[PDB]
């Protein structure tokens, strides 16, 4: 109960900050996790012993992918963590405790492959989930891991309460699904512009989520130029395998997936910031004034890209 986890100072001061990077110490990212749920949500959101059981049995529920791995549970939930710290009193208590159970689960048992090729492959998943596959899937794996012995969370929550949490979850977890993202953020310019948006409607609350769990889950557009331009690596090699097996199957991969086409990486940056990132960045800090950082660094971030173009990097 008096049990706090501690960081190094230097850490203690940058987990605050958006831009943070976990650091390549896999065995701090469990108590990076508790720490930061502990500040957002209180030491007694969740019994000790049980979230340490939940946090393993996340962890060893992701694969080693270049990309979609427990690195990047983590991550995101630093992210979501951030934006809820510079937004205290707009998010409820069981808001709090869901957005970043929401995000350490969003991806969990991801196999590196995107819903087309899924489709494509005719994976039984697509079978089982004709939309949001693999999120479906993620979501699916997160009620599992509740449900085993020892792991339930949310067991000091009243039945109303626990229902509502999973339904939080369950949204922000197929919000998540980018093919959705794009609906999701004109609905918000709209209702922002027109004035129509109101915090105390549910389905806009959701939209809200929907579009924090978006930015959350892109994030690494938001760190520093090294730590951006690094994990692009590991998302190409996802990528790079998924064309590989798309030529496998008798499918021209689209370019984004075909490594022969690795010369076209920095323009491909371009219409991805310009399409998707900044946009998402745009409507979040619009909504939620105190999340500008993300957008700040995500700009700077498409200005290095611009330099790559240019010959300069
Ligand atoms: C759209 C796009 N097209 C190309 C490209 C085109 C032609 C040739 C080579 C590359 N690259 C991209 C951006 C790659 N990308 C994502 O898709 C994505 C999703 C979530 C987080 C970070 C990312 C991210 O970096
Ligand atoms: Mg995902
Ligand atoms: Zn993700």
């Amino acid at each position: 109960g008096l049990m706090q986890f501690t960081l190094p100072v230097r850490l203690c001061k940058e987990i605050e900050l958006f831009h943070f990077d976990i650091g390549p110490f896999e065995n701090m990212w469990p108590g990076i996790f508790v720490y930061m749920v502990h500040r957002s949500c209180g030491t007694s959101c969740f019994e000790l012993e049980k979230l340490c059981r939940f946090i393993m049995s996340v962890k060893k529920n992701y694969r080693r992918v270049p990309y979609h791995n427990w690195k990047h549970a983590v991550t995101v939930a630093h992210c979501m963590y951030a934006i809820l710290q510079n937004n205290h009193t707009l998010f409820t208590d069981l808001e709090r405790k869901g957005l970043l159970i929401a995000c350490l689960c969003h991806d969990l048992d991801h196999r590196g492959f995107s819903n087309s090729y899924l489709q494509k492959f005719d994976h039984p998943l697509a079978a089982l989930y004709s939309t949001s596959t693999m999120e479906q899937h993620h979501f699916s794996q997160t009620v599992s891991i509740l449900q085993l012995e020892g792991h339930n969370i949310f067991s000091t929550l009243s039945s109303s309460e626990y229902e509502q949490v999973l339904e939080i979850i369950r949204k922000a977890i197929i919000a998540t699904d980018l093919a959705l993202y794009f609906g999701n953020r004109k609905q918000l310019e709209e209702m922002y512009q027109t004035g129509s948006l109101n915090l105390n409607n549910q389905s806009h609350r959701d939209r809200v989520i929907g579009l924090m769990m978006t930015a959350c889950d892109l994030c690494s557009v938001t760190k520093l130029w090294p730590v951006t331009k690094l994990t692009a690596n590991d998302i190409y090699a996802e990528f790079w395998a998924e064309g590989d097996e798309m030529k496998k199957l008798g499918i021209q991969p689209i370019p984004m997936m075909d490594r022969d086409k690795k010369d076209e990486v920095p323009q491909g940056q371009l219409g991805f910031y310009n399409a998707v990132a900044i946009p998402c960045y745009t409507t979040l800090t619009q909504i939620l004034p105190p999340t500008e950082p993300l957008l700040k660094a995500c700009r700077d971030n498409l200005s290095q890209w611009e330099k790559v173009i240019r010959g300069e990097e």
